[PDB]
């Protein structure tokens, strides 16, 4: 159970974005239905009034929280991967449009899941803004909690993989457009009951065997990390 508070750009806090530049749902409940329209941008998918200005090559940092800003972020039980996708705003996140900019699942060296590192990072994870056409975009940040993912929602609606999905409205101003945005995948649609990483038993299967759901990260992606960029308590 987690939500996005706002974003940072190049380590500068853009301020509380809830219902402003984030398409915030009304609470931190997970999405579980893989075929639902709620998979696109969660349960209150509507245009919100602002779009955060960035440039190609900037660091865009999502900041998550549980109940209040810079709290425990998400329950430690919620082991799983983190991804970020992009789509053009005109698309309104419909069609084969979502392009993957980032994936982190399990880090064998530190023996940590993406979610564990997100807690340590005070809820912060980043992407580098790619050299796509200037204009308006949606960035879709997605946490998959696997603690009940030994079952499929479609078979048992009490259980399933849990999706914490947040869409940010981002405007890219300066960019030379040298890596024009390629075909992506639909949400809902890309994840099905047979997709690797959707049904998984984190209790019995080694984390080193986990494969995150496709698609792969776009070659045009410029980078990203789970790491604290800014200190929320210095406000
Ligand atoms: O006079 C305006 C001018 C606006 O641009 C807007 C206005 C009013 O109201 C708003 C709006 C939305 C929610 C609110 O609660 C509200 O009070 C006002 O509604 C919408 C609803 C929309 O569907 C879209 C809006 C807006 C914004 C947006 O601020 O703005 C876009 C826009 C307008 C003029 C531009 O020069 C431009 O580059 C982009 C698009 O027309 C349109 C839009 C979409 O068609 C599809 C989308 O996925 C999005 C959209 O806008 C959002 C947007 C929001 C603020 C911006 O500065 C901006 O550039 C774009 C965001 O890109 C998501
Ligand atoms: C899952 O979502 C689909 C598409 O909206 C809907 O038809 C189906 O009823 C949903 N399942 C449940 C259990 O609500
Ligand atoms: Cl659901
Ligand atoms: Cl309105
Ligand atoms: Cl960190
Ligand atoms: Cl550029
Ligand atoms: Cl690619
Ligand atoms: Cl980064
Ligand atoms: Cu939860």
């Amino acid at each position: 159970h987690t939500l996005v508070w706002g974003v940072w750009v190049n380590g500068v806090d853009q301020g509380d974005g809830r219902n402003i530049y984030i398409r915030s749902p009304p609470n931190n409940n997970p999405v579980k239905n893989l075929t639902s329209p709620d998979m696109t941008c969660n349960v209150d998918n509507r245009v919100v009034p602002k779009s955060v200005p960035v440039n190609a090559g900037d660091t865009l940092t999502f900041e998550w929280y549980h109940n209040t800003r810079d709290d425990d972020i998400i329950a430690s039980s919620h082991h799983g991967p983190i991804a970020v996708y992009i789509a053009p705003a005109a698309s309104n996140g419909q069609g084969n449009v979502w392009v993957k900019l980032f994936e982190d699942a399990y880090n064998v060296t530190n023996s940590t899941w993406a979610v564990d590192r997100l807690i340590t990072a005070h809820g912060q994870h980043s992407v580098v803004v790619p050299h796509v056409a200037p204009g308006d975009y949606l960035f879709r940040a997605e946490i998959i909690a696997l603690h009940e993912a030994d079952s499929l929602y479609s078979q048992n609606p009490i259980r399933g993989a849990q999706f914490y999905i947040s869409c940010a409205q981002i405007t890219i101003n300066s960019s030379d457009d040298s890596t024009p945005l390629p075909a992506g995948v639909p949400f809902p649609g890309a994840y099905t009951d047979s997709t690797p990483g959707i049904q998984f038993n984190i209790y019995t299967t080694p984390a080193t065997s986990y494969v995150a759901p496709p698609p792969s990260v776009w070659s045009g992606a410029l980078g990203g990390s789970i790491a604290q960029v800014g200190d929320a308590s210095l406000e």
